[PDB]
This record gives structure tokens, sequence and C-alpha cells, in this order.
């Protein structure tokens, strides 16, 4: 009822009382953990007055306004619309709250320290997939800063029906092509192949290279979404060389300075956001190891190998990691040398520590999903490999939702 | 009720129906999980039976002779004897079968494809510690086999009555002192500080210095606990060199070869053996990542980063990243040229896929924990960062227990 986690490496412990506010369930039971499963899994008037009087409650007893006058007369003010019309719409206010907050329960997420610096932008007087557009340009605009990045997310109108959804079918704003070849391996990115094939379906004139940035597919009010492309003076990227081998320019790789995720739901007190893209900077291993080194992404610990002059006979010479750290040094250093926005896994580890910290003491619990904090390499010499962490699900939230094409009953 | 668990880097799925076989809780519930907590948490003779009762029906159901004859009559046989003496006895068949799938059952093993290849030590007819000794002894000495390492259990008396508990007191058989200095900091292994102060506490004489081998405390039958020490020819070690670095010896680095934990209990049909000590080898991250490199135990990094020339100034710069790959490099290395049995952290993760393939095949599932499968290093360049896992608790299994010494009623 007042769980105890340890910190291993400094033998710190803190106390989690936040996670009796948790309400929604985790996929593990008693008797099974699912804790390593990577998706694990139209709503009605009755169910909307709880999830409003839940979220209304905690928004106001976080302006020091709890259960106060303005607080039972926005209770009456949406039970009535929600009478009235079924469901109901936040204050701007509220949106902010509830975005910010939403960013803050996200237990996958390691840079939270930064979540209450979140620039909300309101789209929720768009119809359109052209309004659409013009309003994720001036998000990326904004968040990119000119690489003095800045947080921020754009909430387009809440789900109503479910028919006529707010989508943005791009899982990031900013995504590389990827382009399977006759010998049936890929140029650019493999995971957006399938993406990447849908553009081309919609009218897109792939210029079937490497870095090739994305067209945006919108879709406006339920239906069938448009293409539109981001004015490349938009979109910042970074050309990856090394601090010391200077063959590394001959690699040509670069990535994009801006991860805009836009393919999740924000949920706010029952209300349902199909179409919230949210943008932080990037911690440097999501591009060197993940983007460029998964197997079924770029795939490059091949060629780093080779012009390092390493042993890649053995599977024990530890080529692999070897390559895996001049890689990250590598993209680390390109970021910094053009005064671009990213943070390594250390300093963005400690820094959760230090937010985990705060959020025990002036909230009782952080939410986190170890499996997702812990950086895909090195992960024993970042504190948080030695931390223990409680993962429960409060609201409001980023929630998972299913690529629109596989739902969205088309017409045109 | 019938799972799937998904391979994201090679899209491979396997169906998990062994969890249901499952009987212990997990810590997590439906509203909460704990996988990232590392330890979460005398029998009487009702509760006995059923544990024997499920043991010997999976036991008898897997030499292909379920519900026979012969294992109805040890179904009554142990029944009777569990009414006499309100305990019971294994056969030695059952005994290795129980120990071996103890070590199956292991989720946090990623070692497991060897499970059926382990040899069982029958010291159920040890009475005092000298007998302990002899027996460690002779299990150090098979398991090392002069490099070429070998799999073994050794089982001593179960538990009784509860004040009657065999028990190693160390966590493993070879473990290196640590000893605080005046200035605090620590020589040695910061780890078995307070061990190596219980051994000097009961007339260790101290070689203070950094890789010393301690020595056993072993209790017998409940009795107060004895030191001895293991001959130091039975004590095989690898000195640390690099195959690039020559400044590497000058280092001056060694670790033992035989990873032989002590401290946990093994668990059979609801019988408990307090003293089991188990050895395999080493993968090499938990030597060069782990011992080496954790702040509160080697803490090398500091040296290493020096002498290769690094910038140390940033956080940024990975220098240490770089220098925890150099040390992993150099232990593999260093084992391998002494025909030392280890495998690194690429075969050891591929061979665990290999053994979740063939257990989800011939047993339905295989109970994983994902925050212990991973390795501490170069995570997501292994295939198992990209498996989910089913974690859950199956018997026989080993179970964690507490330090002898917070529980043992002492009199001498
Ligand atoms: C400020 C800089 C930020 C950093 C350094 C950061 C870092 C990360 C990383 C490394 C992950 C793991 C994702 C992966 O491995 O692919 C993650 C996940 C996540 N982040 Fe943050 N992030 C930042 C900003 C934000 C913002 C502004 C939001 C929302 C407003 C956000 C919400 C999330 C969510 C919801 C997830 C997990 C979604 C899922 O279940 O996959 N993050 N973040
Ligand atoms: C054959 C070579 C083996 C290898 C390469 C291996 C590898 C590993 C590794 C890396 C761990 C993680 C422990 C840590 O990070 O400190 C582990 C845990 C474990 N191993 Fe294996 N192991 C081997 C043999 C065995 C044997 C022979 C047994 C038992 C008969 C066993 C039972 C266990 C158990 C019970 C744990 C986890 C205990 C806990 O909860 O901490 N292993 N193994
Ligand atoms: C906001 C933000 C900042 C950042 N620096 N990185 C992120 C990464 C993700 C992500 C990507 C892909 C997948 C699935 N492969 C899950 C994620 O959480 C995200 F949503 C948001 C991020
Ligand atoms: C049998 C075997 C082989 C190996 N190569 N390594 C192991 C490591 C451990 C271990 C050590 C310490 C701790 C707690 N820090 C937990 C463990 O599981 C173990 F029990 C058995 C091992
Ligand atoms: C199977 C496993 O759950 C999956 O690979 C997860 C593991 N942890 C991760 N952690 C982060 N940060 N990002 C990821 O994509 C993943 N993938
Ligand atoms: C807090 C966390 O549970 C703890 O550090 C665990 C994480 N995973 C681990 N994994 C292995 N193999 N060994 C460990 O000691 C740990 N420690
Ligand atoms: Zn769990």
């Amino acid at each position: 009822r007042f769980l105890k986690v340890k910190n291993w490496e400094t033998d710190v412990v803190l106390t989690d009382t936040l996670h009796l506010k948790s309400t929604l369930e985790t996929g593990c039971t008693e008797h099974i953990c699912m804790g390593s499963i990577m998706l694990p899994s139209v709503a009605t008037k009755d169910q909307l007055f709880p999830l409003a009087k839940e979220f209304l409650d905690q928004y106001y007893s976080s302006i020091k306004r709890f259960g106060s006058k303005a607080h039972m007369d926005r209770l009456e003010e949406v039970n009535k619309e929600i009478e009235s019309t079924s469901t109901y719409q936040l204050k701007d206010t509220e949106l902010i709250y509830g975005a910010k907050h939403a960013w803050r329960n996200a237990s996958r997420c390691v840079g939270r320290i930064q979540w209450s610096k979140l620039q909300v932008f309101d789209a929720r007087d768009c119809t359109t997939a052209h309004g659409m557009f013009n309003y994720i340009c001036n998000h990326v605009k904004y968040a990119t800063n000119k690489g003095n990045l800045r947080s921020a997310i754009t909430i387009f109108p809440q789900r109503t029906d479910g028919k006529h959804d707010f989508r943005v079918w791009n899982s990031q704003l900013i995504r590389y092509a990827g382009y399977k070849q006759p010998d049936g391996s890929t140029l650019g990115d493999p995971a957006n192949v399938q993406f990447t094939e849908i553009c081309i379906q919609q009218g897109w004139k792939a210029p079937r290279g490497r870095f090739d940035v994305l067209p945006l597919l919108l879709q406006a009010n339920g239906n069938d979404p448009e293409l539109f492309q981001i004015p490349p003076e938009l979109v910042l990227e970074v050309p990856i060389r090394h601090p010391k081998f200077d063959w590394f320019k001959d690699l040509g790789l670069k990535w994009y300075g801006l991860p805009a995720v836009s393919n999740m739901l924000l949920e706010i007190g029952g209300l349902e956001f199909s179409a919230c893209p949210f943008s932080g900077w990037y911690m440097g291993t999501e591009i060197g190891v993940r983007d460029y080194c998964d197997n079924s992404r770029y795939n490059i610990l091949e060629e780093v190998a080779k012009k390092m002059d390493l042993d890649m006979r053995k599977t024990s010479s530890l080529w692999k990691d070897q390559a895996l750290v001049e890689i990250n040094i590598a993209v680390l250093y390109s970021f910094q040398s053009d005064k671009v926005t990213i943070v390594d896994h250390h300093s963005a580890t400690e820094s959760f520590i230090k937010h985990m910290e705060n959020e025990y003491r002036c909230r009782g619990g952080c939410p986190a999903d170890w499996v997702w904090i812990v950086p895909p390499m090195s992960g024993s010499i970042t504190p948080v490999f030695h931390q223990e962490m409680l993962n429960y699900r409060l609201t409001p939230s980023f929630e998972y939702q299913p690529d629109p094409w596989n739902t969205h009953v088309w017409k045109g």
C-alpha cells in the first residue's frame, strides 16, 4: 500500500504512494509479468463523467483550488455538457495541464524532467488537411528553433463519433523513406517501407534515395488523407562526422534534429485526441544505436567495423560493440558541433534519477518502465540500470493506437 | 489463456501455454508491474503433499510413465512418509530431475540452453562443516575441469525443522575479499566488504590485498559456521590482458574462472535445500561490465579511460562506453587464450533465443526475465533486447534466501 523502490548503486530508497491513484491495467497479473511485451492490451456518455470528474478533481487540486467554488461549478458545467452533447470541451488551461501530465505520466519516457516546459498548441479549431499541414509546419518551425530545440505538442480536434477522426498517418512528422530493391534489400529506412509505399500509392514521387524526408499524410475529420511536403528549410538535418575518424564523413550519414511522434493518442478526462504530434529532442542512442544499428533498420555496423580495422571473423571480438560506441560518439559530436540540442544517455539517465527523486517527494511516485528507460547500450554504467522502478498507468496519458490504414473506412 | 510473445527484430512469434502450469506469485498485479524490483516477496505437513504430488506428477509424466503403476506407488509411498515423518526424501533420480528443472525454470538465467547437462552431486549424507568443505572442494575441482568448465550443483541435506539448516555463508564459493581503508575507500571487491569482515571476526587472517580468494564459511545442521580455505590449486584464475593494448597487463587484473553461487535455496517438491551451490561458466559481461565497472564494485573505468588517451572532461565523449568495450574484449580474449570456458554476450544471447524456441515447442513456453536476460552492455545489438518474454514462476526452482548472519540463532 506504500511500496518501496531501491537503487542498488546508491542504496537510495523512495516510497511510492502515487501508484494508489493508478486506474488502468498493466497487462501483468499476480501470476505473470508482461513488462517486456511491447504493446499490451467509441465511448459512451456513462463512463465519461467519472473520467471528467477525476480529471477536473486533480486539475483544481493542482492550482490550489480543490473542491472550491470554481471547481464545483466547472464540475457541474461539464456534467451539463455531457448530458447535453454526450461529450464536452476542455478549457485552454485544462488542455495544457492534461497534455503536460500525459507526458509526466509517460512511464517509458526518460526525458520527463522537462515535462512542465511543454508548449501546447491548440489546433482544436482545425477542419481540413491543409489546416493540419499549416499547424504541423508551425509546430516543426517552433520546436526546432534553429537547433535550440523546444518541447511542443499540437492537439487537433478530439474524437467525436469515431468515423470523423483526425489522424497523422506518419508515425513521426519527420522520417526517412524506405524502399525495397529488386534484390529484396532496403534503401533508406526499413522501418518505413510500408508507409513509404502508401505515399507512393497516394501519388508521392519518390526520389528513391537514402535520407529522403517523407511527406505528411494528414487525415481531417475522418476524410481520406492528403499528402503535403514539409518545406525542406523547416527540416533541420545534422550530417554525422566523427571527431577522430575522418573517413566518417565518407559514410555519408545524417539524421533529422526533431523527434516528433505523431501516431499516438492523447487521453484527457475521457476525451480522445487521435492526432496530437509531440516533439522533444533526441537522446543520442535513439539514432546511433537503434536507428543506425538495429538489424531491421539502417544496419550500418558492417561498414563502421570495416573502416576501423576490426576483427570481424569472431563474434567474441566485440567488433559490434566497438563500432557501436564510435557511432554514438559521432552522432553526439555532430549534433553538438551544430548547436543542435541532443542529450547523451549518461546525462539523460542521470537527469531521470534526479527527476524520479522530485516526483517521489512532491507527488509520491513516478511511473517508470525499466525495460524502456535503460538505454540500449551500456545499460549498467548508467544510473537507471540500478534503479528499481514501479510501472503503472496514470491518466492523462499518451496511448498507442492502430495505424489508420488498417481501420479507416475509405471511400475515395 | 494462450499468450503470444513476439520478436521485433525477426518478427518470429511463439505461443506460451507453459505459464498455465505456473503456481507462485510474481509481485506484479493487474495495476502495477514490479518486473524491475530486485527481490520481490518452516513448512507444515498439510501443504507438503500437493507439492510432492505436483512434483511427482511431472517427474513421471517426463519419463513417459505418467499415472502408471510405479507413479501411483511412489505417490502413495511419499504420502505415507509425509504422514509418518511430516516430510519425505527424494529418490536420487528425482533429485537430479528437480535440480535440472530448477535451473530450467530460472527465468533470470541466459545460460539455460545447457540446463539438461547438469552434474548433480548428492551431498545429502553430509553432517559436518568439514564434510561440506570436502564436498565443495570436489565440486570446484569437478566443475573447473582444468578450464573446460562443466555445470554442476551440490545438494546438502534439506531443511527439516528450520533450526538445523545447512548453509554456505559465502554468496559464491569463490569471491575476492573487500577491505575498507582508513580513507574510507575500498581495496578488493566492495560487494564482499561485509562478508570479508565476518570472516575476520571468525578468525580469518586477511592478506589485505586485491584479489584475495575468500575462505569458506560453512554451517552444518544449524551449528555455528567454520572457516575453510580452498586449496589455491583448485582456484583457477585468469589474468586479464588485451590483444592490442600491452599496458593492459600493467592494470594487473584477474578474475576467477568459476561462477558458483552458494547463497540460494533449491526448492523441489516442497522440500527446501538451504545449501545447494551451483556453478556454470561466465558470460563475459558479468566480469568486465558488472564486476569491473559497477560504481560500487571494482570501478576501474577511471584507469582504463586514462591509459587509452580518452576525453574524460565531458560526459558526452562516451569515454565510459569506449573503455567498457575494451575491458570486455580483454576479459574474453584472456579467458579464451587460457582455454578457460567463457561465453560472450552475443553468443550467449543468441543461444538463449535458440533455447527459447526449443522450450516453446517441446514445453509450451520459457519463463524469462527480460530485465535480467538483456546483457548490461550493448543491449539492443543482441537478439534478446527485441524478444518479448513472459516471466512466471515454475517449480522446482531456485529461490533467494536471507543471509544466514541475520537469521541464525548463535550460541558459541
Ligand atoms: C524533451 C526531450 C525528450 C527526450 C530526451 C525523450 C526521450 C525519450 C526516449 C529515449 C523514449 C524511448 C522511445 C524509444 O526508445 O523509441 C521516449 C518515449 C516517450 N516519450 Fe519522451 N522524450 C522527450 C520528450 C517528450 C515529449 C515532449 C513527450 C510528450 C509530450 C514525450 C512523450 C513520450 C512518450 C509518450 C513515450 C513512449 C511512447 C511509447 O509507449 O512508445 N517525450 N522519450
Ligand atoms: C552454463 C553456464 C551459465 C551461464 C553462462 C549463466 C549465465 C547467467 C547470468 C549472466 C545470470 C545473471 C546473473 C547476474 O547478472 O549476476 C544468471 C542467473 C542465474 N543462473 Fe545462470 N548461468 C549458467 C549456469 C547456471 C547453472 C548451472 C545454474 C543452476 C543449476 C544457473 C542458475 C541461475 C539462477 C538461479 C540465476 C538467477 C538467480 C537470481 O535470481 O539472481 N545458471 N545466469
Ligand atoms: C517525444 C520523443 C522524444 C524522443 N527523443 N524520442 C521519442 C521516441 C518515441 C518512440 C518512437 C518509436 C517507438 C516505437 N518503436 C516508441 C517511442 O516511444 C516517442 F514516441 C517520442 C519521443
Ligand atoms: C550459475 C551462474 C553462472 C553465471 N555465469 N553467473 C551467475 C550469476 C548469478 C548471480 C550472481 C549475483 C546475483 C546478485 N547480484 C544474482 C545472480 O543471479 C548466479 F546466481 C548464478 C550464476
Ligand atoms: C521486446 C522489448 O520489449 C522491445 O524490444 C523493447 C525493449 N525496450 C525498448 N526500450 C526503448 N527505449 N525502445 C524500444 O524500442 C524498446 N524495445
Ligand atoms: C534495479 C534492477 O532491477 C537491477 O539493477 C537489476 C537489473 N537487471 C540485472 N540484470 C542482471 N543480469 N544482473 C543484475 O544484477 C541486474 N540488476
Ligand atoms: Zn510485471
